[PDB]
DNA sequence: CCGACAGCGCATCAGC
DNA sequence: GCTGATGCGC
DNA sequence: GTCGG
């Protein structure tokens, strides 16, 4: 956290090009530059010295040695300050309301936790679910309540099949204190990159998590991914837990480590790797890495017996998840 | 200069 | 109903 | 917004 004020101010210059300029390639570029800068080991004394790190161009530098000059930034005091502006950033902390949608209630005059309430009806399932949890999501979960809640999960995965595995994977694979979520990777032998042999697999599984209460609403569900609401059981007299967003996967089991390297991250870690890999000439997807062709089209499937294999393709040491976390 | 920026699941809608 | 584009999310 | 070619 030796740079967290110019890390903090990148992000939310990030977050406004998203949410309310919907330039979504300012926002990664923003989100790049927080990265490598949060891992850069010396406090940033100006913003020649962040321009050598990749990804800090000549406008961030500026930006930054205004920061470091004066503790702010010009452009983000009047961004606060600007109604529209502040509104749309607020209505996509709500799951389900992203950049558009936003600025479409902006427009219809829906601008506060307020108006939503009592605007209910012009909500879709998930934006519906995302208000009734506003306060829930954003609370973070500390690692010894995901503990607990990794062993609800696989415990109950267990019960409805000895031969599914379930993988806690996101920044709490990474071994992060705390995390925003539960990220799930499952995998059961019927369901191959060759054959399903089973319907309802992914079904069944939410279903015994709904039966036994710790899955409490759904956001969204299909074949292989289903994105819902958890809750762990508190004691008597005990206040509950806070609601808790989880994701399941479901990926063909011969495909897990593309599958688990995927669910790991994080998104930038990804985001990096799958790049660097198009530069060695590979792509890289949640199921397979395959070579690029003269012409740029993928070819077939690489074996991979392992997470480095996966690396090794590419060219990279391997990296534990722990260092994974940009 | 300027094309490319990771790759994909589910919900929703327009057009047929 | 299907297909393709878009929104939102991982 | 940044970068590689
Ligand atoms: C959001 C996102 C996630 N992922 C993958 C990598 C994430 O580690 C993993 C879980 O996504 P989450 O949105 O839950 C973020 P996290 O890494 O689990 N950290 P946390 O949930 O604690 O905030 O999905 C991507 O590949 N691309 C993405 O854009
Ligand atoms: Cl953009
Ligand atoms: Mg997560
Ligand atoms: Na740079
Ligand atoms: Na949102
Ligand atoms: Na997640």
């Amino acid at each position: 956290t030796l740079n967290g004020g110019i890390t903090d101010m990148l992000t939310e210059l990030a977050n406004f090009e998203k949410n309310v300029s919907q330039a979504i390639h300012k926002y990664n570029a923003y989100r790049k530059a927080a990265s490598v800068i949060a891992k850069y080991p010396h406090k940033i004394k100006s913003g020649a010295e962040a321009k050598k790190l990749p990804g800090v161009g000549t406008k961030i530098a500026e930006k930054i040695d205004e920061f470091l000059a004066t503790g702010k930034l010009r452009k983000l005091e009047k961004i606060r300050q600007d109604d529209t502006s502040s509104s749309i950033n607020f209505l996509t902390r709500v799951s389900g309301i992203g950049p558009s949608a936003a600025r479409k209630f902006v427009d219809e005059g829906i601008k506060t936790l307020e108006d939503l309430r009592k605007n209910e009806d012009k909500l879709n399932h998930h934006q519906r679910i995302g208000l009734k949890y506003f306060g829930d999501f954003e609370k973070r979960i500390p690692r010894e309540e995901m503990l607990q809640m990794q062993d609800i999960v696989l415990n109950e995965v267990k019960k409805v099949d000895s031969e599914y595995i379930a993988t806690v994977c996101g920044s709490f694979r990474r071994g992060a204190e705390s995390s925003g979520d539960m990220d799930v990777l499952l995998t059961h032998p019927s369901f191959t990159s060759e054959s399903t042999k089973q319907p309802k697999l992914l079904h069944q599984v939410v279903e015994q998590l709904q039966k036994v209460h710790f899955i409490t609403d759904t956001l969204s569900k299909g074949e292989t991914k289903f994105m819902g609401v958890c809750q762990l059981p508190s004691k008597n007299d005990e206040k509950e837990y806070p609601h808790r967003r989880i994701d399941i996967r479901l990926i063909p089991k011969d495909q897990y480590y593309c599958g688990v390297l995927y669910f790991t991250g994080s998104d930038i870690f990804n985001k990096n790797m799958r790049a660097h890999a198009l530069e060695k000439g590979f792509t890289i997807n949640e199921y397979t890495i395959r070579p690029l062709g003269v012409t740029g089209v993928a070819g077939e499937p690489l074996p991979v017996d392992s997470e480095k294999d996966i690396f090794d393709y590419i060219q990279w040491k391997y990296r534990e998840p722990k260092d994974r976390s940009e």
